[PDB]
C-alpha cells in the first residue's frame, strides 16, 4: 500500500484527531485494507440495532437493503430489529455471515440495556442508529472502537454556546455554557458491547432521575448522550460523512463521501 | 478549555494519524489537562526501564534527574534500572509516588520479558528507553496506549526503500523492499505490560531463531522491533519530538518541542 509520509498530511482541511487523541473519521484518514485485515483476524461480529415502531416499519426495506450493500461488508453482522409489528419486517436477502433477529416490543436506551446478556454473547460491537436512513457509501470497521459518537451535521461548524445541550441545572443532562467538546447526534453511536451497555444504562438511569423530578431534557436521549460523552470521552468520533441530510445541507466540498443519510 | 473546531485543524503541517487510525503524537494535538485527568482517575502507574551496563552507568544521574523534572509528573512512576554495577546507581531524590528499583544483571528483550510477573503486578504501562539521553521537555500520559513505537529521527522524511530494515530473507527480521509503514527506533517503545511482554517475547524468540541460523539482523533488536510493529501495528506512534539529537539534526520548525534527546 501507499507509504504514509509524516510531513505530508492526507487531510489538512479538517481536524482528524480530538484533543484527547481520538481519531475523527474522515475519508482519506484510513486505509481500509489494513483495518479490514486487523478486524477479520479477530473474527469480529458487529451488532446493528434499529427501532421500527408504528409507521417507521416502512423505512426498514431500504435501510436493510442498503446496509447489505455498504455496512461492514465482509464481516459478520447481526441486525437487531426492535418492532411492534414483527409481521411487517421485510424479508431481505442477506450476504453470508449476516443475520437478522426481530425483537418484539410493547425506551431505546432502556430497550438496548435488558437485551443485556443477549448482546454480550452474540456480538463484539454494537452500533445503534435511526431507521429512517439509508446507506449510500462505505460504513465499515474504521468506526469500530470502545466508544464512539457522531458529529451532528447541523452543528459541526458551531461554537459551543450555540450547542443545544440541556441547559437547566435541574436536569441530569445539564452541561454549563462554557463546557463541551462537540455536539453528538443521538442517531448514530456505538462501541464495544460493554461500553454501549454502560452508556445506555447511564442514560436510562439519568432519564429516570429527570422523570421522577418533573423535567424532560430538551432533546431527550440525545441530551443525556451528550452529557455522557462529555464525561466519558469517545475513543473515536465519526465525521458528518456518517450522518447527513443532503436535502437540508447539500454536498459540501469538505464531505468527500455521503455514507449514511436521511431519507427525504 | 479551548473548544476543538472540526474545520480548523491544529497541525496542518504534519500527519497526525496513521492509516490505521493511530494517533501520531505531536505538540498541538493533545490537551494534557484532559489526558492527565483520564489517567489519574485510573490511578495509573508507569514503569520506566533503562539498562546501564559498564560505562553507561555514568549516564544515570542526568537521566534520572531529568526524568524527575519531565517524565509523567503527577503520576505514579517506577523506574527499573538494570545494571551490572548496583553500587554505581546514583541516589537521586524522587517526587512523591515515584520509586526506583535496581536490578542486577550478569539481552534487553530477554531481560525485559523474565522480569515478567514482577512488571504485571507493579505497573500498568511499561516504557523502554536508552540511558544515554536526557529529558528536556514534557513526556507524559499522551504517549500511553496498548502499544507504541517512536519514529527514528534520521528517517521520518524518508521513503521506505531507504529504511534500514533487515533485507536478507534468511533473517526473521526480514521486511521486503515494498513493505513498511515507518522506521521506528529501538531507543523508545512501550505500551501496556501485556503488550510489551508480547513484543519483547516475540523479538527474543526471533533473535534466537536468527542466532541458531548464523545470522544477526543488521540493526539487531531494532530490526526485530520493526518487523514486529509492521505485523502488529502500534496504537500510537510518537513523533520525533520524543527521540532527537540536536547536535546531529538541529532544531527544525516542525519540532515545536525537543522532549527526549541524545546526550552530546
Ligand atoms: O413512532 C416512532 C418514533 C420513533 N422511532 C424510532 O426512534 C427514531 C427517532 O424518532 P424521531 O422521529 O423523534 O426522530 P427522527 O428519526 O425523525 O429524526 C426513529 O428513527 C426510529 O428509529 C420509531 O421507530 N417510531
Ligand atoms: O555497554 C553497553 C552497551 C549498551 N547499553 C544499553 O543499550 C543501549 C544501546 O547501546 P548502543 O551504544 O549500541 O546504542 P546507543 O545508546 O549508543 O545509541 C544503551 O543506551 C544502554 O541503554 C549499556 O547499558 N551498556
Ligand atoms: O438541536 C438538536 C436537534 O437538531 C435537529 O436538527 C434535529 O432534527 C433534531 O433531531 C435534534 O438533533
Ligand atoms: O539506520 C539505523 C541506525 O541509525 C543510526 O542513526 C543510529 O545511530 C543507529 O542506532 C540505528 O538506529
Amino acid at each position: 500500500y501507499p507509504q504514509p509520509k509524516v510531513l505530508t498530511p492526507c487531510r489538512k482541511d479538517v481536524l482528524v484527531v480530538t484533543p484527547w487523541l481520538a481519531p475523527i473519521v474522515w475519508e482519506g484518514t484510513f486505509n481500509i485494507d489494513i483495518l479490514n485485515e486487523q478486524f477479520r483476524l479477530q473474527n469480529t461480529t458487529i451488532g446493528l440495532t434499529v427501532f421500527a415502531i408504528k409507521k417507521y416499519v416502512a423505512f426498514l426495506k431500504l435501510f436493510l437493503e442498503t446496509a447489505e450493500k455498504h455496512f461492514m461488508v465482509g464481516h459478520r453482522v447481526h441486525y437487531y430489529v426492535f418492532t411492534d409489528q414483527p409481521a411487517a419486517v421485510p424479508r431481505v436477502t442477506l450476504g453470508t455471515g449476516r443475520q437478522l433477529s426481530v425483537l418484539e416490543v410493547g425506551r431505546r436506551m432502556e430497550m438496548i440495556s435488558g437485551c443485556e446478556r443477549r448482546f454480550l454473547s452474540e456480538v463484539d460491537y454494537l452500533v445503534c442508529v435511526d431507521v429512517d436512513m439509508e446507506f449510500r457509501d462505505h460504513v465499515g470497521v474504521e468506526i469500530l472502537t470502545p466508544l464512539f459518537g457522531t458529529l451532528h451535521p447541523s452543528f459541526y461548524g458551531s461554537s459551543r454556546e450555540a450547542f443545544t445541550y440541556e441547559r437547566r441545572p435541574q436536569s441530569q443532562a445539564y452541561i454549563p455554557k462554557d463546557e463541551g467538546d462537540f455536539y453528538y447526534m443521538g442517531a448514530f453511536f456505538g462501541g464495544s458491547v460493554q461500553e454501549v451497555q454502560r452508556l445506555t444504562r447511564a442514560c436510562h438511569q439519568a432519564m429516570m432521575v429527570d422523570q421522577a423530578n418533573g423535567i424532560e431534557a430538551v432533546w431527550h436521549d440525545e441530551s443525556h448522550l451528550n452529557k455522557y460523552l462529555l464525561r466519558h470521552k469517545p475513543t473515536k468520533v465519526l465525521s458528518p460523512e456518517y450522518l447527513w441530510d443532503q436535502q437540508l445541507l447539500g454536498w459540501p466540498a469538505v464531505l468527500r463521501k455521503l455514507r449514511f443519510t436521511a431519507v427525504p
